[PDB]
């Protein structure tokens, strides 16, 4: 297809799961992809498995110096930055009266501050190049509507949707598209962990939550990262140039926006 | 690219404007396209200009017998129906105290009933075939939020978003995706009419509303049909198979959903 | 009290939520036209509520009936201050079994009935020059679609849209247009809802009613008395700055 | 009247909307903690409002301050029945000029402030076993993003989210969690808003205020008094079935 031919992308948290499937689909479409992760060991493996057009970048989105160095590493390696995917995220679950300041601080630091300050750094580079840009934030059904036990993670994803809108309005004058994707329930490592938290607080065998949520998807199954790669390419591609400040649910019907 | 290779499409209201641009893009992507319009003269012209893979069908979405004969024509000519685009619509504007029963009956008959009952006829054919299906309703910024002067057209597109959600949840068991596109302000014959209506009721020179509205788009310009064709292909394509009951704004940031 | 000396009309207020609203308005000092297509049931409702209530035959699907009800409100009460568009009809059916009969029946009363009654009440409130309160009945069903409930969800989605458009156009005349979206409310309406779901989801009668009442975050099926606070609030001076809103009163069933 | 014998705490209630809420709650028979980082301004507001109002020094960004403020409410009034999370901070800046300082400042007060005061009040209401009312202050800014207001929009979007999550999780304790979304409201707050826009949009001081007031469908900038109705309603028995909602009180500025 080669919809992203000769673009330079960076994907946060892309050593594994959705981010890694995005990095693989972007390379197939002709992009050069910085596989950015706090796990540089795993990012190096993913990059070697994907091919020459992927390369590994150590990044902690909670740290300005680390954000700024991955953008620099992208510029130094790929000549610049065309596509940012804000994919780095942390999940946690607790009822209101058991939420910790540590839970709040760590999920806001990566899900909100990590997304905003990486977007800022990417937009400054895209503006300095003068060629436009594509920024794709990762939201979630969790950001469409609250849940009794997931206040913190829901709020971070609600903040990401709002940030997507703000930044898209502020950056479209530079021909930077900011938009977001809102997955449903996606099978993998991520949803294994989610399931363990619900197992504890809803008093359920390990694996039952993840079975039930997958069966309640109107489409009829839990998501895969491959359900999402179409939209990831589309929102990075010329065919989305008029799309601004949107969150698109790709969730088998889990949330209707 | 040929992402709709060997597919059979029908687009209501496609002799001109957005639907004609969709029929043109679908053909480029390998589709066979029923150019359905109440205006057979213009459909025939549009099909001749697009090429052999387009073919004209006389249709009034307000009439059951016409709906069912357009679906049959599609099966007779293309062997079946894979993609419906519900594009046929009617625009009107009047303050609350000036809305006529005639404005309401005619815009609900085309924009709502035409959409629902064509969707119904296409869903039955797609179920009969057993191969799944793609249905794309045309909503509007006007369906996201009301306007003092556009209560009827706004309500119809609000009903389309709702219908899109309902039909999506009901039809996805048959592997029929129902989604919608929500354009912003799009340049052409359509918006010339809109402008004439505002000119009268906001007491403005012809062309001033079109100017102002195109200049208030955060993207920075009035839409084109070409802005939309990417989304039209995508939502008809295998890369949108997990997308269900969504309305996607392609509007240069005019409305943020 | 809070509606002292105000003239209301409620469409479809012989029975259920509409009737709870008429009674609650009369307790707050309002005169209320109990507008219903069944004049027998309206008359009973009016006798039970007391002298401040009166019965008005009305078919919100007929222009002539609309204009005659508004006129009858003017004749009896001197004018119209509050309209509640409560008249509605429920139906259910999968996409492939939806009939033009259902579509035309639910649209004529839930949408056209709301719109043209609102138009008539607007015209009257504009001519009086004293402003006004209009309250459309939306539903959780207007907030999101449902596989089986396409037609009824669409009508209530259109009511939320209309409520927005009308509130924007009419606020210059000091007329507030807003809507209430109930969730799952116990009564003769949800007896009918349950019966349809019983057929289409293969359930014993009463099970849907039970399941949805228990899924309400608050912990039960709603009552009309849950809604009276808001219907008073939105027709009162304490909501003068409130324009073009739909407010969910639904135990958390839908979060807007 | 409607809040007779209830104990309220309002964060950041020495001045503006919070202070109008305090006075309106005392008029409706409430005892009110005027909680504010500025104890001198709180003392003045308390003295002006009358004996039912008392001042509490409170930094909603500090856990110890939050807990001591809840404890001062229990000591002074005997319990806590109504929290209003009103304390908030405005800032404006384009994406490329957002500081970590702004992000950290606005989230600490607008989000963490709201969340951990809500948690502290929840714990106290649960231990009491008598239910309660929590009202978060959202904003039109919470409803949609703006080019120059990413941080403040994001905080109020998180307040809407938190309001939904908290309301769902606390309704079993008969605690209602709801929010109010003002639009553009006149006062010291919008003075500061206008000053920031004057810089970034290159406008004379006061112009932004003028433009936004005039673009409210209703026809003017809002007052605190536009909001007291709803603040009372959401703390009252006639909102007991109202759960996890954000209600716009904004003259039509934003339609939800
Ligand atoms: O990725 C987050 C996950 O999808 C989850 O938060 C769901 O919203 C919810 O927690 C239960 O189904
Ligand atoms: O095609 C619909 C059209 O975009 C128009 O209705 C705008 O919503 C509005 O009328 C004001 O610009
Ligand atoms: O008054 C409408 C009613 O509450 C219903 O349509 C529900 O939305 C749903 O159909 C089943 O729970
Ligand atoms: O207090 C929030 C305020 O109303 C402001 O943020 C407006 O939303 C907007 O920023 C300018 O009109």
């Amino acid at each position: 297809m080669k919809r992203l031919e000769g673009k330079s992308a960076l994907i946060t948290g892309s050593a594994r799961g959705i981010g890694r499937a995005f990095a693989e689909a972007y390379v197939r479409e002709g992009a050069t992809v910085a596989i950015a992760d706090i796990d540089i060991e795993r990012a190096r493996q993913a990059a070697a498995e994907i091919g020459p057009a992927a390369y590994a970048v150590q990044m902690d989105v909670t740290r300005q110096d680390s954000i700024d160095a991955a953008i620099a590493a992208t510029v130094e390696h790929a000549g610049g930055l065309d596509i940012l995917v804000n994919n780095a995220a942390l999940f946690d679950l607790a009822p209101i009266v058991e939420i910790t300041r540590e839970s709040y601080e760590k999920l806001f630091a990566i899900n909100v501050a990590g997304t905003l300050f990486t977007l800022q750094a990417a937009a400054r580079q895209m503006i300095a190049q003068g060629r436009g840009g594509k920024i794709i934030n990762m939201a979630s059904q969790a950001g469409r509507r609250g849940e009794a036990l997931v206040a913190i993670y829901c709020a971070t994803k609600a903040a990401v949707i709002s940030l997507t809108q703000s930044a898209g309005l502020d950056l479209i004058k530079h021909r930077i598209n900011v938009n977001a994707i809102a997955p449903g329930v996606v099978d993998g490592e991520h949803w294994d962990g989610v399931d363990a938290l619900f197992a504890r607080y809803e008093n359920r065998p390990r694996g039952e939550k993840k079975r039930l949520v997958g069966e309640a998807v109107p489409f009829g199954r839990m998501g895969t990262a491959e359900d999402l790669t179409g939209m990831a390419i589309f929102l990075a591609s010329a065919e989305s140039d008029y799309i601004v400040s949107q969150t698109y649910n790709v969730d088998g019907g889990n949330w209707m926006s």
